[PDB]
């Protein structure tokens, strides 16, 4: 019932997943397993999310219980800021598969284009935002072909089947194509109403590029962090533009809203925190979005972006 | 007079200059000998000003009359987009020397984050948008950084004095930062009320690059050009908010959108095309803008590009 996309790589991925960000450590193999049971089989998940452990724990569980077999689950996983160094590339990478218990994972991103200064993996792990001087910020000059270049050696290897970038801007992402010998497969960016990015995405689905939405909801996700801009942001849940789509269907405003990127053939990722958002989250591929459903949507682009890292420390990724 | 701003490079530049652009051959010679009778010193060029030549005649009669020495003259270029692949870097350098006859140029700059398939100078020169096949785009897998390294070298040859770049977003630079030596002294970008990208400049200024602007009026440059988009753009010399501020201190609009540069540290090089003008562009900084100025025109910024790749052949460049 779930689409696949076939990658770049050769590889299937499929369209619709199960997010681990913030999913807590305590809860988030039985969340996984759950996620399994209820037929998700993609998992994207991130070195900095600090729950790769028990993801894997979930996972091994599933598989131990005969419902599933490794090939069969999708696992992404994301190189984070202090590993950008070639060096330490497959380091943090073996942390990762150590954690999730596999010998590969299936879908290996450089989390941002950034580089934060290494910190040892036994001093702090994950590390956040520490780049091993107290509270500052540290830099340190990798260029990303140099890390790509480190990732492609990876797949060679046998320990990732398809390598991605996140959080790359149209120019990065030209560049990093003209150094690149395996064309990034996927790139995953936040996607949602406030926040189309038409141009991106036509030009990378056109390079053929898998396009991953994060944050579909838009401001929903920061809002549970309690982010000022989100707060301040009329939800996407309510809004009149989707309510009305919703009601012309007959289907949820949250439908409507992963529908509006599924099919224009991007993957997404939703959190679902509930056992019944896990059913919602997978099952609203039952209608299509007309072209003048696109054009009312498509105006509530404003260019709001809530994940940015020039909230950080004034990175300057999408200026 | 005319103050300067002192390059990371250690080499200083005029902070106000002389546009090159759309300068007609046969009255280019002319019109830069007097811009230089007139005071001005910094001319910025480019190989696909296709006027490389004449520019030359103008600052070498300057020199014979005994008006200047070329230690006095700011002589800037760009690398166009055809010659990024690292081999043809030197030779596209070469010919900008012999054009302006002169030795080594004071800056020279990446044109565009964009390598078009090489093309010989004796099939076409300058080639524009040309890519040796008919009409169709046809580019090159370069690296920006492999560019950029051939352009140290040719410092190092002491045939540049200081090197930086052009329509670089803020990602693409932070990047080229991790691998360059010789870090870009300058970033030349549109820059007007209607697209200040205020983050990036502050990114920029606080690395210690030195910001060069350009389309200064907006619209106005393009609108010579019977370009959709400019021509359906209220102009600035007429929009409420410059006229009133003009008025405010008794100045044309030109001189108020001038100063909101200037006295934010960035240079100028507007394109003074009468005998008032050349006067006026560059005697502007006789009065300061006060912070509720500063805070009117703020409210300008709509980021409206004029100068997009995205138009050429849909070049992911600000997207
Ligand atoms: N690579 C990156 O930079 C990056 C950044 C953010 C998220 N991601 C990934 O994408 C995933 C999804 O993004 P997100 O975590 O921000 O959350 P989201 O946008 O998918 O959902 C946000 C929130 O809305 C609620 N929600 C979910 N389904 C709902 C439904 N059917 N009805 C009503 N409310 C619902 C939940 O409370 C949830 O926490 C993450 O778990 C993560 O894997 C990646
Ligand atoms: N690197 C790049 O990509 C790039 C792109 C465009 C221009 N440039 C450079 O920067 C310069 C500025 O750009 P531009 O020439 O497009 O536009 P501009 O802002 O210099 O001026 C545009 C037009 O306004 C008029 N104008 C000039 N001075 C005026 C005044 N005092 N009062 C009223 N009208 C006036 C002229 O007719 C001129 O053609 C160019 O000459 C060129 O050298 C670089």
């Amino acid at each position: 019932s779930i689409p696949d996309i076939k990658l770049s790589s050769g590889h299937l991925m499929p369209s619709i997943g199960f997010g681990c960000w913030k999913l807590a450590n305590a809860t988030a193999g039985e969340q996984v397993y759950q996620a399994i049971k209820a037929g998700y089989r993609l998992f994207d998940g991130a070195e900095d999310y600090g729950n790769e452990k028990e993801v894997g724990d979930g996972v091994k569980r599933a598989i131990d219980e005969g419902l599933v077999k490794r090939e069969e689950i999708f696992l992404t996983s994301k190189l984070w800021n202090n590993y950008h160094d070639p060096k330490n590339v497959e380091t943090a990478l073996n942390k990762t598969l150590a954690d999730l218990k596999v010998d590969y994972v299936d879908l290996f991103l450089i989390h941002f284009p950034i580089a934060f200064k290494f910190v040892p993996i036994e001093e702090k792990y994950p590390p956040g935002f520490y780049c091993g001087d107290g509270n500052n910020f540290v830099y340190e000059d990798v260029p990303i072909l140099e890390t790509w270049k480190a990732l492609e050696k990876l797949v060679a290897a046998g320990k990732i089947k398809s390598i991605g970038v996140s959080n790359f801007p149209g120019a990065l992402l030209l560049d990093l194509l003209r150094g690149a010998t395996i064309k990034p497969a996927v790139l995953q960016v936040e996607h949602h109403p406030y926040l189309q990015q038409p141009k991106l995405i036509e030009f990378a689905q056109k390079a053929g590029v898998t396009i991953t939405a994060y944050s579909s909801f838009g401001p929903q996700s920061f809002v549970e962090m309690n982010q000022g801009r989100a707060l301040n942001t009329p939800t996407l849940f309510a809004h009149d533009t989707i309510k009305a789509i919703a009601a012309k269907y007959n289907k949820t405003p949250a439908e409507v809203l992963l529908r509006w990127a599924a099919q224009r053939g991007i993957a997404v990722i939703p959190k679902s925190n509930l056992p019944e958002r896990l059913v919602q989250n997978r099952s609203f591929n039952t209608f299509d979005l007309t072209k003048e459903d696109f054009e009312e949507i498509a105006k509530l682009d404003i260019g709001l972006r809530f994940d940015d890292p020039w909230d950080w420390d004034n990175i300057p990724i999408f200026v």
